[PDB]
């Protein structure tokens, strides 16, 4: 049987093959994830098919309808059977779907274009005069919306009411808002899509401050699947080999087409 | 019904208090551990009482019998219902325990005695004999060892890496012996090793000791690998769920981290 | 029974909140009275209507008519059961009200329109025509006027200080008027006079506004005298005391200086 | 009828001048309390006579027998009509006590030795290499005994368990003991005093930081008094005439016997 894998196309997770209209399979796509379920799939011993979620979103709960969009959604409503992918562990998600030990480490940061003014999320949130906003039906939004420090509670209430729409469908988009707006607009995104962003070529953007959370990835699967258990191995055992670290370095460090 | 919680004497997990010898129960302890416990009390309704585990050992395979010894071992054989300590997460206990998701991460670092300044127009610059693990293993006139029983050991013995392989056979064949019996009894070897010794242990112990006075000894190099501490449960046990949703609940919160900052830099000096 | 709370629109005592025109109640208003008097209903507990003044004025008694006209007015005369607002303690309004403790030290000082740093080997040097009360008196190419109504005029009329008594007799006999209607239109004079007018106006406001957007006034010098802003009561009430043990209680509690710190320095646009 | 005035040997409010044994009445005290009460006597119209307590106390309650000491017994208990002294205002005293308005502001200030390595109170708590100390029987221990900050608290809990008694029977032997430690002791006393001593030869002790609160000195009557509203009117005219601001600076700036 073959087992059907949910991912978002996200760099440097999952990339789209530049010759990929001439490649079918699972060998049109590459990246960290990619590799990373193929590993997978040869430690657990399965076949496995690879696919992209329909709407570019990672999973959240909808307002006033109880509904799991992306790969949660996916996963939830037996669309799919397992899910590899920057999917960040939070308490709503680990209810409805079984989470694996965390294969990556991250954090929340503050990317903005290039004597520092900005520093810490403190200041950030003590001066008005830049806007800064987040990705839509993700863990940033949500971990804003629900939080009771007092200071992260300021800066949903800013969130919430930003005139425009501060919110970015995507993350190449919000990428993309940071680069065009002459440095008026700061985007809030994790640890290791910033560093891959600022590390990357032209290398317009940067991190400030640190990291306001600690969280991490992890490999989801269907709440009572059989495949929780062999996958949680599985990302222990590739632990213990360094293999992990090996595929971060390839995929983050190795090529690093900037002066660094 | 009253659930036992088995722990181990480390700092600034569980640290004895001042007043101790008169003070009794669960108020005999202090530090980051113990109030992780308290909070995953308060999450889920239990009772417990804190317990220190006789032998001290974190836990590991004992040699030809295949015992597991120390806190793994005592929540195997059913002497502890949890275990709210700094237990590492690897492979070979998660298939006889129940981890949570890791409350903090670490990794694995080395400790060597903080050497003195240059002292050549008058500046003062810090020279270290060890930078990294690799010259650590090419280099001969400093010894190292890690802790027994520990997670750092055993990682140490299955690691294929070719760098991690030869530190491995250096400190198997080591004359005299390497390893320590305790956290404490390594850091007094590096600080009154005259610079001759280095210590492989976790990030956060390295970065606590180092951050007290008298504040003689320094981290050299990254971290090694990137591992974390999670609470074990025995298999099936039904306490499992509820305390990783608590894991999780107080990690978004924010309170594992403020209780971090309060027991590592706020109480920090030199 | 509810009583009546009687405010003043200053910032950042009172201010209307940006969604005040669909909001009905005592959600209308923020800044530091509105939660002081938050805290002196916690205290005490009644139920109080926020109320402004109708005139906008501090209080003051008209010569040649002996009636007292604004806050202070129109808590003599019954209008009135309890008035949390930056209301100076005078010896005038203490015969006819009863003040409790100072929940805020204050001062009168004077604001002016913040120069242009100076070119000259590369410092920018920042150079201030008035440095005292005492060469402001001096001066004449610079007026200076205070608030209409307030405790400052009170102050200077009946000040016996040489300085302060040629200071009173400029500001009387002098056209066109210096004195103001309320403090953010003297606050607009000296921004719109290009530095040829100076605020006499407590320390408190003028450092608040000199902390915000657009920063381009400055305090010179230190202040005149030193006092306090009270809760004001009228004479042979039942709230004067439980009002000045509240008082007492939030001062020693530190909600006081909490408050000032988070509506004074914690924005601090420049 | 004569007004019975009780006060408190306290530099600069009361001296016994330089050669009191050849001088009686009011005539052998000076000081700026001294200077208060012969305004507040001339302003009300009544004969004074001051007296020293007997007791070098301000104020307190004892060990569980409910009994004030020094300047407040002397008023509660019906000993005195009236105190005029460094009497700081207090919500515990309000309760038996008739305060007036503040005639001097002050606040709690940190004593060294003459960059500072403390300066600030949470880095002074943090550090316990030097043991800081208070005045006995007075109004500091009163504020950090019932402060519920966290920080404060701290600072409590090591003024009670210090060994030896960190507390001080007299300010003055406080500032001899910070005198007499190399720069290992640190007093915690008001600002008024602090800067007395620090601006008066030999200029060796000097004050750091800022100030914990902000506390005020009132004149005390006895509850049910008919001196509390003549008393406090004085003291607003005083204030209001600038009487108070000059005899602070004659009592504290007009001799300057510093270095400065
Ligand atoms: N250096 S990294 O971000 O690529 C990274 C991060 C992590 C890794 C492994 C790597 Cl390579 N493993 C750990 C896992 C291993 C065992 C201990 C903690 C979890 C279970 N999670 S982690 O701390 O999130
Ligand atoms: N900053 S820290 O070391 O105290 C720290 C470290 C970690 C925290 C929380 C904190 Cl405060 N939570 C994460 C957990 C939360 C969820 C996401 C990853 C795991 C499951 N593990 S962690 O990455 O090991
Ligand atoms: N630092 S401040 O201006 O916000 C401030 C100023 C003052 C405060 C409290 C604060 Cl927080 N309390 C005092 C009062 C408290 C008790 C002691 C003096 C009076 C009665 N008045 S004050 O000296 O006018
Ligand atoms: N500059 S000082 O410390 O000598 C000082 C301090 C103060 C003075 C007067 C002087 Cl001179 N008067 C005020 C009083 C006057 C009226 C307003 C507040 C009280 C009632 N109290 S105060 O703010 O504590
Ligand atoms: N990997 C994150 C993305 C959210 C974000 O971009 O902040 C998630 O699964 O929610
Ligand atoms: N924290 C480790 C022990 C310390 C070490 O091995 O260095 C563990 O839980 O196994
Ligand atoms: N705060 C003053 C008014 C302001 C002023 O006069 O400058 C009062 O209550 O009277
Ligand atoms: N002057 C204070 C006591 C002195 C002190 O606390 O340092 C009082 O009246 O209580």
């Amino acid at each position: 049987k073959t087992v059907v894998v949910t991912t978002i196309l996200e760099s440097p997770y999952v990339m789209m093959k530049k010759n990929h209209e001439m490649l079918e399979g699972n060998e049109r796509y590459e990246g960290y994830c990619v590799d990373l379920a193929a590993e997978i799939a040869k430690h657990c011993g399965f076949k496995y098919k690879l696919t992209i979620v329909g709407d570019g979103k990672y999973g959240a709960r909808d307002a006033d309808t109880k509904i799991w969009n992306g790969m949660v959604g996916e996963l939830v409503y037996g669309k799919a059977d397992i899910a590899i992918a920057p999917l960040t562990i939070t308490l709503v998600r680990e209810e409805v779907i079984d989470f694996s030990k965390p294969f990556m480490s991250l954090g929340i940061s503050i990317m903005i274009k290039k004597v520092s003014p900005i520093e810490s999320a403190e200041d950030l949130s003590k001066q008005t005069e830049i806007a800064y906003g987040t990705l839509d039906s993700g863990s940033t939004k949500e971990f804003f919306r629900r939080s009771k420090i007092a200071v992260f509670d300021k800066m949903w209430t800013y969130m919430r009411s930003a005139e425009p729409s501060v919110f970015v469908r995507t993350t190449a988009e919000g990428v993309a808002r940071v680069r065009k707006s002459k440095g008026k607009y700061a985007y809030l995104l994790e640890s290791t899509m910033n560093e891959y962003i600022e590390q990357r070529k032209p290398c317009d953007t940067m991190k400030v401050g640190g990291n306001l959370d600690s969280k991490g990835y992890g490999i989801a699967t269907p709440k009572g699947s059989s495949l929780g258990t062999p996958v949680n191995l599985a990302v222990l055992k590739l632990s213990e080999q360094g293999v992990l670290d090996k595929l971060k370095n390839k995929w983050w460090y190795d090529k690093g087409e900037c002066g660094a």
